[PDB]
């Protein structure tokens, strides 16, 4: 297996490239829960780039499944709640695809560890 440190390194920055697709910052800090009152109904687990910063830190992704696996519901939860002619919904499209890469490009590097 590998160490620790470096793997943590490879996502910090995975996470900062990720942020990075996100122009509109829409998905930087959790949805206002208190200018959408009704999220909680359908969203199971509410997903954003600062809590994976904090779960990275608290050491919820030991393995690149579980950190790409929060970042899906970023854009899981977006296409869920939202309807497909709206901003929201084709950002998460967006974010999908240039994500993808992302993520496709930092695996290999953590399967070369
Ligand atoms: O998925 C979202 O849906 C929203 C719906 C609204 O009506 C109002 C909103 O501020 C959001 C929102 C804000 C930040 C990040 C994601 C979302």
């Amino acid at each position: 297996e590998m160490q620790l440190t470096p793997f943590l390194i490879l996502l910090r920055k995975t996470l900062e490239q990720l942020q990075e697709k996100d122009t509109g910052n829409i998905f930087s800090e959790p949805v206002p829960l208190s200018e959408v009152p009704d999220y909680l109904d359908h969203i199971k687990k509410p997903m954003d780039f600062f809590t994976m910063k904090q779960n990275l830190e608290a050491y919820r992704y030991l393995n690149f499944d579980d950190f790409e696996e929060d970042f899906n519901l970023i854009v899981s939860n977006c296409l869920k709640y939202n309807a497909k002619d709206t901003i929201f919904y084709r950002a998460a499209v967006r974010l999908r695809e240039q994500g993808g890469a992302v993520l496709r490009q930092a695996r290999r590097q953590a399967e070369k560890m």
